[PDB]
């Protein structure tokens, strides 16, 4: 599936969330040339709308790119905490449809390893937290 970039960071002073896509490695290839066109949606949950979710640029042709994407969330830190940032990359396709590669979870509500990069960001708001994050399969 590959691994994907992550780099986090709040921003108290406008009172959001900073999500930041770097880049992703060892994507799985959708085309017959062994490569893709992996991209990466962003969507923080339980949310406030139906705009949340995001995606970066389209890496086409190519399994181990670089995004380098600085979001903006509109959450409160005080909520932060409880959100749950879903990153996940997907294959594009020019004059057809997407597909999904691979994504993961990342909610102060985990356990294990995203709490510590996630939650931390929480603590380390005007610091840049960043790291590599395994792709998952959820819904394909």
């Amino acid at each position: 599936r590959g691994k994907i970039l992550v780099s986090l960071m709040y921003s108290t002073q406008q009172g959001g969330l900073i999500v930041g896509i770097i880049r992703c490695v060892h994507l799985a290839a959708m085309d017959a040339n062994g490569y893709s066109d992996p991209f990466v949606k962003l969507w923080l949950k339980p949310d406030m709308g139906k705009k949340a979710k995001h995606k970066t640029q389209i890496k086409k042709k190519t399994l181990n790119p670089e995004f380098n994407e600085e979001f903006f969330y509109d959450i409160k830190h005080s909520d932060l905490a409880k959100k749950s940032l879903d990153i996940s990359v997907w294959d594009y396709d020019i004059g057809k449809s997407n597909d999904y590669i691979g994504g993961c979870q990342l909610g102060i509500s985990a356990k294990g390893e995203r709490l510590k990069h996630w939650y931390e960001c929480l603590k380390n708001k005007d610091k840049k937290i960043e790291r590599w994050h395994q792709l998952q399969n959820e819904n394909h």
